[PDB]
């Protein structure tokens, strides 16, 4: 294994427990996620072991992605004394995430209190090609001594969720079985709700010039921990190779009756291959993914590197073979928001996959399709019609948002997002349109897509309420993208998005009636669709209260917003993030005009075609002045609309905010997991902002870049109606190369 | 609670995990022992939770006293973040063991990274009067802030034995039950061999001016840990009282059918009393014990304090209500030698109890009596007769010595002590005589004592082998007190001790035949004793090969010893302990004349009446020159014989060695547990050495002091035939005060 080059490396400086690097160094393959802890598992680290879709409620407030037993532990002992890296003199330290090869690397040269010197060097990864597999390989040298080493692999089943919060700790599994099967050790568990079973088998061994060299292997069952141990008569200066493979299998996979037999079998297979061979296969997969998703920026090193980071995690975490899971707000990298799926996924993350690797995006939309029944059921129980998707979603598709939590002052506060942040249903509809238009995946549109757009439209129809006074439908008592303001009327974003969803749906019925009548009838039997309905949605859409006002040009975020006390940002913190104006009480945010994130501006981005350059700029200017960027969702939208109204400084400032979200820990809480929307925002800003990509009405791809001065060039690729397109953007012109063909496609350049 | 005065306090300087203070601060009441860890249980501490007599083998090499779940844990949280004392600025630290009151105390004033300042102050103890009880009480003040505190009591069932040695870790119990019974939390376990069950119930609560002030109590079952949590709205500067009682109960106690009900009931009772009330009762017990066992030294502060330490642990660890356990080589303070009972107990520890609190010594001898069947069985299986007590003894009375371990170079070595260190059987006999002579407990002698002395004599008779050449019985292929030399012939100590045991036994038969004929027949039916036997023992005793030689005067430690390569101590370490002469190979100790500890000199101490002042001094001088003091048993014997041959410097040097054994960590391994023999050696040296107590043939107590110059005075008390005697010893004369009378007793002063 040779480390990649440096533009490709992210480096931790000090050897220590780190919440931030636990997150930034999390590895995942879309099924398994492993937090970036050190191998020895220091007292203070917070391990994370997840498997997509395995959730549990038990005694907790809401269901949660389960922190499983931690399987990666590895410790060294010299004559039965544990070589503790934290109790040594660190002569050399290197620790980097290699983004090109998708591995985590560590080299250590240590000097213990008895003056012995040992180097430990190697890496781990979570196979991109083999979804159940995790691979570790470390090399040990005793530099100036001989001894008996014990190499201790272990699986630790004391892990819990919410480790550091005494009120919220829960253990979400129980152990079913522990076993030394000679070839490895096994531990398997069942969730407390009894819905999933997971099995973990693992085999370590120790070589010297490729031949097994341990004189003794023993095993220990200490109740909640099982260990596999290898004793070596180690000779000064020799190179001992440690190789540990581990397999996770869950009840979520197919024809897995006995997780114990499935694991052992699987491991037996993977063990016919070396760690190098498995790494090579791993890397081919990363090649294949980067070959399309990589994005070179010339002339800004900190940005090129940063963006690579964002993109890495994006390509690591989606698994297109899985149509029953999607991406939670923090990936598979942490327990923030507990693995729940938000609009984050459909609106911020999904575009990367649509243009980058559209199969992934298809699977993520399958996740929502498969939970239509739960969205219907959710609407029924609130008194509505259609599919009302929940604000937070897990495995079952029921609403999973907490009824309460802690505000910015650490006090209890009611949470109403799960009750009245309705826009989620439109955003999903929107994302179905958005996937389809880029892919021309008509089959998807016919069998799945249109049901979704139609069933959400039925819901918006149900909640729109008519007002004779102003002679317009309203949607009242709501929360829009700006979570700071609760129980409002006619949130602009909400109404346009509702309008949009009602319209697309009537238009879709027409398309299908005329151009696809067998499919329209398949569908009509299925969801009782009558061709009188669409007229209803049109009637409603045409009267939904949009507020302008014709001149003045300024979109009120919601009725009454302008009557609210006004504040002026001024003052930024060391990460260039807004600081609370003075006199703002953090639990009275309802009273002020400061906003948490893009809301009206969010509207301008997604419904670009409805607002002219001037309305965009007027509203962009009014709201940026007033955005606190208290979600990681925010900067990217302001970077992208920045460029689009031609304010390229505001833009680059805001871009550097989304790109550095976790690497500089902008928001103060990277330790809870990767900020996954922010990753996709970062990508969106590059491609649809600075790269000047956009979509003209009749589905013509336009390009219309606007590099920040500072960047000599920008290449990225994307997939457009089946065509894989490489753009290179210089300050002057734009190159274009169709690397894969499917029909002739219309492109429309600068200028 | 007011701390005692200072002469009475032992203090740890730095706040840290410490193997040594885990030992030195271990608290016990003779049934329960708790290692001296801090309440929070830091990553690196080694907790110890023992109950006398509960042993388990499971997958281990030999049976072991079980480290039970750890019940004392207590942590504080501020707004759900754990207040970690190791991650704070320590503004004040006090931690002392108070030897007079028998409690462990800690005051902390901390400043956490958010600048909050909190003081935590209180103590714990293991009730001397109530054997199942442990008490903790801490006071919390938030100095400069208000918050929600969580007070977290917990019982941690992840504990194992041999925590730091990967080859030897075993978990010796499994959990049977966990329970929140509203009034507390419960966890109970069963040993893996299935011989003992233990239950632990525990109840915490939190007061403010004596009234319950937590607004919420919740519980958590995290599998191998259960917690009880108390939430308080804490006001700046208020004094929150935390009080946690905990109860251990085991299957070893009587009419304990359901350990769960017995614990809960017990706790319910103890909870009708406050921590102060329980402390007061605790202290009365310590008063009562110290009132007799205390020993004032005037004019050497470091010695007075030290001796108090030694005596404290002695009075803490014996429980005279228990006739089925005795004292293991490391008390109930650690897992060194795994709670096994050696001659340490009978010869070094027992004298303290005989003279200090003779009921204790009676119970310890009951331990051996009750295992006579196992000692018979042990002799039979080696081809011998009588009772052959094992070298290491646990619950069953079978031999428990390891077949192998690691030598001084960390390599595997065969251990033969369990096969051929036979003297143990004599030492026990001896201790029975020794208890009886001080106590005049004739009843004990008749019903129990004499069986023991007789059955061991039957064994010595069986192993003595006749030699026609020298016309003497020999005992060959042996290990004597000096473990350095293996497979030797006619170890001097062994032969005199055998002779002694054969003689006492024939003499005892005579006493009983003549003066107690009903008892002699009770006994004779019981162990098939014929009045022909004693003649056999006499015949043998009179020919046992004693080596002199008439002039020269020097007792060869064993046949051939003088032909061994000779070395010269020279050079002492920073604790004034011998350093290995150069050219000595630590795994070839058989070849040299260096000895591990008192052996011939051991003989001079126990059989004083058989050697004259000159033979004593000649042999003392020859062997001290050559003793490495590589057991903690050694210094004390050399301090005591020092004074007795009149070498008072050698004496004070050696005394300061035994007294400082654990407080200065002389032997390098205090972390494994208190060196319990060394405690009793220390006492023996004071009383029978410097205090000049001795026993003239016809059981007259003589006094014949010899203070080191430096010590103005020395008072100690002792019990002699039922009379409690206070001696005060000055450089000039000796005062004496009978505080309790039982007949007139002969005393014989200086001079
Ligand atoms: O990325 C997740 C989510 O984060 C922010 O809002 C959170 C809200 O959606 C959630 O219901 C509550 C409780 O779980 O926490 C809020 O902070 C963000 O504002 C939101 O738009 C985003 O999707
Ligand atoms: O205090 C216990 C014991 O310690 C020393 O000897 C140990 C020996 O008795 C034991 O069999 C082996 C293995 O457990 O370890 C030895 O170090 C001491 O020499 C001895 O006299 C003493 O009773």
């Amino acid at each position: 294994m040779k480390l990649s080059e440096r533009e490709w490396l992210i480096e931790q400086d000090k050897l220590e427990a780190s919440g931030k690097f636990e997150t930034c160094f999390a590895l995942t393959n879309g099924y398994i996620g492993i937090r970036g802890i050190n191998e020895e598992v220091f007292c203070e680290e917070t391990p994370g072991t997840y498997i997509a879709g395995v959730f549990d409620k038990s005694t907790a407030q809401v269901t949660e992605l389960v922190n499983l037993p931690n399987p990666i532990g590895l410790r060294i002992y010299i004559n039965r004394e544990f070589l503790n890296p934290l109790k040594c003199e660190i002569l050399e330290f290197k620790r980097v995430l290699d983004l090109k090869q998708g591995i985590l690397y560590r080299k250590l040269r240590l000097k213990d209190v008895k003056g012995r010197i040992t180097t430990i060097e190697g890496f781990r990864f979570v196979s991109m090609n083999n979804k159940n597999l995790i691979v570790q390989k470390y090399d040990v040298v005793c530099e100036n001594y001989s001894a008996v080493l014990n190499v201790e692999s272990f699986i630790d089943a004391t892990t819990v969720n919410s480790k550091d919060v005494p009120n919220d700790r829960v253990k979400h599994y129980e152990i079913d079985k522990k076993k030394d099967f000679a070839d490895g050790i096994y531990l398997g568990i069942t969730t407390k709700d009894k819905k999933y079973k997971v099995g973990i088998a693992s085999s370590t061994k120790v070589l010297l010039n490729n031949q097994r060299c341990y004189f003794n292997r023993f095993t220990k069952d200490l109740g909640y921990i099982i260990t596999e141990n290898f004793e070596v008569e180690a000779k000064q200066g020799e190179r001992y190779e440690i190789e540990k493979l581990t397999v996770l299998v869950s009840s979520r996979e197919k024809n897995v009756g006995d997780v114990f037999e499935t694991c052992t079998n699987k491991l037996k297979e993977f063990e016919t291959k070396s760690a190098e061979k498995l790494l090579f296969e791993h890397i081919e997969e990363y090649k294949r993914l980067w070959d399309v998703a990589n994005i070179d920026i010339v002339g800004d090193e900190v940005a090129n590197k940063s963006v690579k980071f964002n993109i890495f995690h994006l390509i690591s975490m989606a698994n297109p073979e899985d149509e029953h899971v999607s991406l939670g707000a923090k990936g598979l990298h942490g327990e923030g928001y507990k693995g729940h799926v938000f609009w984050d996924t459909e609106i911020f993350m999904l575009p990367f996959y649509i243009y980058t690797n559209p199969a992934a995006a298809k699977a993520m939309l399958m996740y929502r399709y498969n939970l239509l029944d739960a969205a219907r059921e959710n609407a029924r129980k609130n008194g509505y019609k259609g599919a009302q998707f929940p604000w937070e979603s897990a495995d079952t598709g029921e609403e999973e948002t907490p009824k309460w939590g802690y505000d910015y002052l650490g006090n209890p506060v009611r949470i109403w997002t799960g009750d009245i942040e309705y826009h989620i249903s439109a955003d999903i509809a929107y994302a179905v349109m958005n996937y389809v238009r880029a892919t021309d995946d008509i089959d998807f549109l016919l069998n799945y897509g249109s049901e979704i757009i139609i069933e959400t439209a039925r819901f918006w129809a149900s909640i729109c309420k008519y007002n004779k006074e102003k002679g317009r439908y309203e949607i009242n008592d709501v929360i829009g993208p700006d979570e700071f303001h609760e129980h409002c009327n006619n949130n602009a974003y909400t109404n346009y998005l509702a309008k949009w969803n009602l319209l697309k749906a009537s238009e879709l019925c027409n398309l299908l009636l005329e151009k696809y009548p067998k499919y329209f009838e398949k569908l009509s039997k299925k969801i009782n669709l009558s061709d009188e309905e669409p007229f209803v949605w049109q009637e409603i859409a045409s009267k939904i209260y949009i507020p302008y006002h014709p001149d003045k040009k300024l979109i009120e975020q919601f009725e009454g917003y302008f009557n609210l006390k006004d504040f002026v940002i001024k003052e930024y913190d060391q990460n260039n993030m807004p600081v609370w104006p003075e006199g703002v009480e953090l639990d009275k945010l309802n009273n002020y005009q400061l906003i948490k994130q893009a809301d009206v501006v969010m509207l301008l981005y997604l419904l670009g075609e409805e607002f002219d350059d001037q309305t965009k700029k007027i509203n962009y200017d009014y709201y940026e002045k007033r955005t606190m960027h208290k979600s990681s969702l925010s900067p990217s939208i302001y970077a992208l609309m920045g460029v689009r109204v031609g304010e390229t400084n505001r833009a680059y400032i805001n871009f550097m905010r989304t790109a550095l979200t976790d690497l500089e820990d902008n928001q103060g809480n990277t330790h809870l997991g990767i900020h996954a929307a922010s990753l996709g925002g970062t990508w969106q800003a590059l491609v649809f902002g600075f790269g000047g990509i956009s979509i003209e009405k009749d589905d013509v791809l336009s390009v219309n870049p606007w590099l920040p001065e500072k960047w000599e060039s920008l290449k990225f690729s994307i997939w457009w109606k089946g065509n894989l397109l490489d753009f290179k953007i210089t300050k002057d012109n734009v190159e274009v190369k169709k690397r894969v063909e499917k029909g002739n496609v219309k492109l429309k350049i600068k200028g």
